[PDB]
């Protein structure tokens, strides 16, 4: 008769990916992709890390590997090593056998499993009322992941100060001071998406004081370790500080960007609990959650990461590759800002060099963004967020001039 | 003090996987792993298919490949081809452009995405009361996946007849007759897990007639296409019959077993709708579901499959590899019937031979199973379910004997 799907509404496509598709089909020779948060070389091309290519060849020559199911929680070598990189080899948590790790389908999969676990066993039993706090603004998928896992009350914490083009520390702390005890806070470890604005170590200490006092739960999202500053240790400062202060916490780690393994979906969920027994019990429940979601994780991506992290020579080469990407972005920040300034572009552009990681929050309004896209063929998010990795020595002038036109002629 | 996880109970581990862990840990030299549904050669080792081996080399040498994110719904070439394999090249549904595909994390991931979709948009909006029927017995994860998706009413339809050692057609039909309109039925496409007993085509026509009249929803679970008989076309008959009968349905395909790609998590969810518009709207919603689960799927496994399916030469080789596996199972069944029979062991064993796929529902009760596990050192499911691929020309009698004992001694 009528289709059983007759009343199913058409949902719009996920914005960031649609932006990419639009860009790919555009035939204008001046096109620039500043949308999705992916790394690009100075030639504007994707970059498979040299260390990755190397491990890929190793893997392919190893006739000893098979394709049998991995354990539900994931590849052991991968899990242990991933958590070690996030927390540091000398972590008190590792020494005390207080850390558990669950392999996830990229950083998103790790966040999802963590959300699912909390909804069922944290702050009660099947308590969907625990508030979940996200930054204002934050990566779109945070809200969605938490709502799909079952949470009903998602709130925001002050973060970006548009007027000042910086961190609204006072409002952030105020929102935390008034958050009900046990509330869940989604925190970006470093390289905030989409602002690029991070708290300084001194500000992080203020944040942790409130959270400890009010028993707020720190759920870190770490998708850019290394990418931010070129240093794995500096980039993990916040996470390690919380661990050292004695918090129990979760850390969703992605290897999509730091390893350039986007399409292999490699992530890890680190669980830091009070003791060994508690983490083991958490893990046992997470195994049940994974079982009904993806059953067990894929191996290719995890094996590349595990091989790299366990070999001293490969590990050193990976660190170099990561620093190459971070340095490139630094260069682009400096270069764009300079151009904008010399062009006499209205406003202040120091946020361009103050910001960290892949993104910069430009301040462009929606009509100004439309202009960039429709007229200049420069693809960026509606929020005015730009991916600095899309910038090259060859397209810098064009982009800086386009921004100048947008601020001046669209106003 | 007092961890936030203090009261989180220790969950029992996933049975099948636990069984493999124990096995590996066991020291007895008579060790037989008759648990997990994974193929093994006559030498009792995992088998990476030759075609997979070839494609893996092909991939590794292709320098044009990159690791940029795949579209949310999956690798286009994989999507198209996978559905083609399930429905047939000449499928009118494919010709009418009324088939949609979503790449999933193994067959489990495909089932999960389908379940999440149904719960939100089928038979009303967010109608968690729609009954979901699973066979008696079935693959344990069926219940778990649907419950996790939000469904509260999971029922069973009669299936196995312990007395006749076959399909209880009358009970099954009766269960369908009494099922409320619009109920969801989880159907095994072929090689029923765990009984190995499938309806014949005429029995399938009878099942379909009742489903059609009562508007029952067919949710096919296709994890063994090519294993029930060694022929991909034979094994897909029932799904294709339903399509030809005009049904709207879902088919969750797994490539874990037929490609031996267990650890690369390659699956596909095929959606068959009344027309293109309907399938397009369904897919738009599936995109949002995938976004919050794994974001986008991994590439390795899907690339292997797509490459295989798109090359006539590789495709023919794959078909040969699949037949090798099927034939080897037929041999073991043939044989078993022999040792048991010829060796004066009581009962009717034409079920071992009438049973199709990896599993045989033996008959061993819990204690015989325990007998078999603790003294003998033959690991198998608690149900009496044996994995034929565990048998070999050199472990044979030691296993038949064992069963002879359990049916003699310990019963
Ligand atoms: C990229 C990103 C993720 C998701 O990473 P995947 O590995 O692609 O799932 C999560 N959080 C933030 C802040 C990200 O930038
Ligand atoms: C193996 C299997 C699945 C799921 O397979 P994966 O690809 O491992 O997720 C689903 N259903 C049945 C009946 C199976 O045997």
């Amino acid at each position: 008769a009528a289709s059983i799907f007759a009343a199913v509404p058409r949902a719009p496509p996920v914005a960031v990916f649609k932006l990419t598709a639009d860009f790919r089909e555009d035939g204008d020779s001046r096109k620039v992709n500043l949308g999705v948060g992916a790394y690009r070389t100075d030639e504007g091309q994707p970059w498979v890390l040299p260390v990755v290519r190397k491990v890929e060849q190793l893997i392919a020559g190893d006739g000893s590997l098979n394709h049998e199911y991995l354990p539900i929680l994931g590849l052991p070598e991968f899990r242990a090593n991933a958590s070690r990189i996030a927390l540091g080899d000398d972590s008190p948590a590792i020494a005390q056998k207080r850390v558990g790790s669950v392999q996830g389908l990229g950083g998103t999969g790790a966040l999802r499993i963590g959300a699912e676990f909390l909804r069922r066993w944290y702050n009660g039993n099947n308590n969907t009322a625990t508030p979940v706090y996200v930054s204002s603004p934050t990566w779109e998928n945070h809200n969605s992941v938490f709502m799909d896992a079952g949470f009903k009350d998602i709130r925001t914490y002050r973060y970006w100060d548009a007027a000042k083009r910086g961190l609204d520390l006072q409002g952030l702390l105020d929102d935390m001071e008034k958050a009900p005890e046990f509330s869940i806070f989604i925190l970006h470890a470093c390289a905030h998406n989409p602002t690029g604005t991070d708290p300084t170590p001194d500000e992080w200490k203020q944040i942790a004081a409130v959270m400890k006092r009010r028993c707020l739960f720190p759920f870190f999202d770490s998708a850019y370790q290394g990418f931010a500053s070129g240093s794995l240790d500096k980039d993990a400062w916040a996470v390690r500080y919380f661990v050292s202060e004695g918090f129990e916490l979760f850390c969703a780690q992605s290897f999509s960007k730091n390893f350039g393994l986007y399409n292999e979906r490699v992530g890890n969920l680190s669980v830091v609990g009070k003791d060994e027994d508690n983490v083991q019990r958490v893990l046992s429940q997470m195994e049940k959650i994974v079982r009904t979601t993806w059953s067990n994780p894929p191996s290719q991506g995890a094996r590349i990461v595990a091989t790299t992290l366990t070999s001293p020579q490969l590990f050193a080469e990976w660190k170099d590759n990561v620093k190459t990407m971070a340095d490139r972005v630094l260069l682009m920040r400096s270069e764009l800002r300079s151009r904008l300034e010399s062009l006499g572009t209205p406003g202040t552009w120091n946020h361009i060099t103050d910001q960290i990681g892949m993104f910069s929050f430009t301040g462009l309004n929606p009509k100004q963004v439309e202009y960039m896209i429709k007229e200049k063929h420069i693809y960026l998010m509606a929020s005015g967020r730009i991916n600095m990795c899309g910038l090259t020595t060859k397209n810098l002038d064009y982009v800086a001039k386009s921004i100048h036109e947008a601020v001046t002629k669209i106003q």
